[PDB]
């Protein structure tokens, strides 16, 4: 069972003894610090609030479990048993904490406050930064959603230029990353962040998370299609790849079906098997049930161009209104190997230079989409900016001499949209002057209750592209 | 609640209709494919077996939940309800699967079979690769433990060369990565893998995982020390950094204490505050309660060298038997910023060139230790190598023409220890002759039961260095 008393950096156990005496308030904030990724999608905090922070999170058994662990962990008795018992007795195990945050799905430029945390009881000054570790992990859904959205910008640009519209954009980047992430929980978190921007996923864990913690009026927030893996091809034997292809496309004759075609020779498979031997089974397929050919090895751009060239010689290629080549509607391609934001850019530019419409292709991304990301990509950071000690408020900050990029903000913070539509974070409590509009940070958590929730539809709407 | 019917890649739902008709057996294996990191630590499978695969994992309610999700997910009725109902009725929801694996903690060279999976009921041919996604996630504990062990090799070599012994080696790489990983579950898994090689961690989640799933004869597998963060320094105000330092080292006068010293000026803190104003509180400390100075910004190597040079002018430095400089025993340093396996090598090499002993220092690693890792680092992969169709066993494999590095093995596999202590993987069932000895793969899971378990002490012994 999860125990919030055991869900922090070990050294934070010792911090209640280190603050200035008579500290009654510790006020801290989260930002994606300025160091491309000029704007970030704020997403994932609601999951953390509901799963870990709300309700009765302190019990007498959890206090004793933490006391016994930390006794051995530090070889010393430093655990603040009295502080946690105070929360258990006065608030029935509810955290005396207030959290204000920008609405989820909001797209905020780097270097702005995204949420703030402060204690609501003077006895619990130490609690604000106790939960830093749990809250900082929101870097991951933020970073997945942001990196996924940046790839949507690339796809939208090249889809618009080669087709004149954005039809099918929401299905052009498919989540392949279930096996390539570090845990089941990460898979669900990361997949849901990708679904902020797209509707195609094979990481089923993301569906249950959205349903339980955000909710959507759609039947499911993400969709997939029947498809083969190498095992369902290679199980037929090396000499019977054609029989495997024939069986699978016949089993799935009325729906879209993706067949991985590089088990032995992707180019042979496209030219001879799909393009000749089984060509009669492909050209008869409906527009809503195309064959999707999946290469999965080699240089991603060179393979895509070589596959398109081969398919263009065996199947009738037309030209769309913008003048770019378009496979017949019963034939599409997905490149699901070696795809990250960098190679995605190279492939669509390479296809455009060869006058291929992006309508022909979608992309599958696994580790590049959900795992090859770190907290340093957006510099997601949690810092104390304001304290009250013996009734005196003090604006606090760090400013390391050897790294000015690590300087943190001072005092009580607020986020505002200027009349020109820019964003500004006001420091030192200057938001009290009301020079701008209302503070964009709203109370989402207070004293054990989630006070403001967003549906997955609202988040998707807030995160739309221009 | 976890539902194994929803814990797979979406497209695997459709694979039972894609295998050759009358397929009764699908046999698959896991390896860290060939083409640094020449040997891998096998760790983490036992966690997956107990938490996700053992016991009654199929219920009628879970079948209905999966049926509803996949109906909307595919906009189609493709879910294999009949196959999962059979397992519920025939085996009381226990998976008819056998898994054989190398003992956890074993250090195996790349390109060897690590575990195999096969169905034990011919009706459940499809189940072997259904659970590929869950099992492939063992890449993460394998990769964390392997990458952590390689850093232990680097530290051991330079600690031995600069000091003549290995004292304190198991505390030279401390886990700082709780906030920098993608989820709570990842934190526990990754922290436990690091503790295979070291005993210093602040990611508390690793302790509970080891206690629940592996066990150790000591009360806890990992330890930490009291330490400050920037907030317990900066909360005193910029003009009172000295007062914060004094308060913290006095609170923790009899135990080791780490004080982050770069909030405003690391060089001022070492030269003026630690080196003059508070020097009398440091030189009086015990050898078992040193002050640990923590820089946290700037170039990691240059900052360490500049901090050590400053301390050498204010504190008595000796030269050890090997000829390297050594701080007094009441004063140590931890570099916990910008550390991964690459910068760790550069720092200890840089310290050696300046004649500084590794005895002086430990390293904290966060994202670099637990998050900046992907499945392609060791090429952890799961592939079907053997099937039975119409009573005929067929050795199957993939072999993409454009990437021979992705070729997979053929037939039934076994792992053997050579007389010289090497490892060899025999393919095509050729392991039955036992020319070098018994198969090192042992059944760890069969028909819903974990049949072989290892303690964390056994794993640590298996994963030790030469
Ligand atoms: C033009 C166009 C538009 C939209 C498309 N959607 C797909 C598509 C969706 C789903 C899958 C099945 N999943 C996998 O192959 C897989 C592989 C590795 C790990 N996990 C899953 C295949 C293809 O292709 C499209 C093409
Ligand atoms: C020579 C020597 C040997 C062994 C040592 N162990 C430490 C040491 C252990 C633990 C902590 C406290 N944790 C953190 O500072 C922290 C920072 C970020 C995220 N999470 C935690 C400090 C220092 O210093 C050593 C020095």
């Amino acid at each position: 069972e999860f125990n919030i008393l055991l869900a922090t950096d070990s050294y934070k156990v010792t911090h209640y003894k280190q603050y200035p005496p008579n500290t009654s308030k510790v006020y801290s904030y989260f930002e994606c610090r300025e160091k491309k990724y000029e704007e970030t999608v704020f997403y994932g905090l609601q999951y953390i609030l509901n799963k870990y922070l709300k309700g009765k999170v302190v019990t007498k058994e959890k206090i004793q479990e933490a006391k016994d662990v930390y006794k051995e962990h530090f070889q010393d008795d430093v655990f603040n048993e009295k502080g946690w018992n105070y929360i258990l007795e006065k608030y029935d195990g509810h955290l005396p904490i207030e959290i204000k945050a920008v609405p989820e799905g909001f797209v905020i430029p780097r270097g702005n406050v995204l949420f703030t945390v402060e204690n609501t009881d003077p006895e619990c000054y130490w609690l604000t930064n106790w939960i830093e570790t749990i809250l900082v992990q929101s870097w991951y859904p933020i970073t997945v959603a942001t990196n996924s959205r940046e790839q949507k910008k690339i796809l939208a640009k090249y889809l618009l230029e080669t087709s004149g519209n954005l039809d099918g954009l929401e299905y052009k980047l498919h989540d392949f990353g279930y096996r390539g992430v570090s845990s089941q929980e990460t898979a669900g978190i990361g997949a849901s962040a990708h679904l902020v921007n797209f509707k195609g996923t094979d990481t089923v864990a993301g569906l249950a998370l959205i349903k339980k913690y955000y909710g959507t009026k759609d039947p499911v927030p993400g969709y997939s299609v029947p498809a083969a893996e190498h095992s369902t091809i290679t199980a037929w034997g090396k000499d019977h790849e054609k029989d495997a292809f024939e069986h699978i496309v016949t089993q799935f004759s009325s729906v879209p079906v993706s067949v991985v075609s590089d088990s032995y020779d992707i180019y042979n498979a496209c030219e001879k098997i799909w393009g000749e031997d089984l060509r009669h089974l492909i050209v008869s397929r409906s527009t809503q049930a195309p064959l999707i050919i999946r290469p999965d090895s080699g240089n991603p751009l060179d393979t895509v161009l070589k596959v398109l060239e081969i398919l263009g010689k065996k199947f009738p290629v037309t030209e769309n209104s913008k003048g770019y080549k378009l496979l017949p509607p019963y034939l599409r391609v997905i490149q699901g190997d070696g795809v990250d934001i960098n190679t995605l850019q190279e492939i669509v530019e390479g296809m455009k230079q060869k006058m291929w419409s992006i309508e022909n292709i979608a992309f599958g991304s696994g580790g590049g989409l959900l795992q090859k990301l770190t907290r340093d990509l957006l510099n997601c950071s949690f810092k104390c900016s304001y304290v009250v000690t013996n009734g005196l408020g003090i604006n606090v900050f760090k400013d390391p001499v050897a790294d000015p990029n690590k300087r943190s903000k001072k005092g009580r913070l607020s986020l505002h949209r200027t009349p020109a539509g820019n964003f500004v974070t006001l420091e030192e409590g200057k938001g009290d002057l009301e020079e701008y509009g209302q503070d964009l940070l709203h109370t989402v958590f207070k004293n054990g209750k989630v006070t403001k929730s967003y549906s997955f539809d609202e988040i998707r709407k807030n995160a739309q592209l221009n």
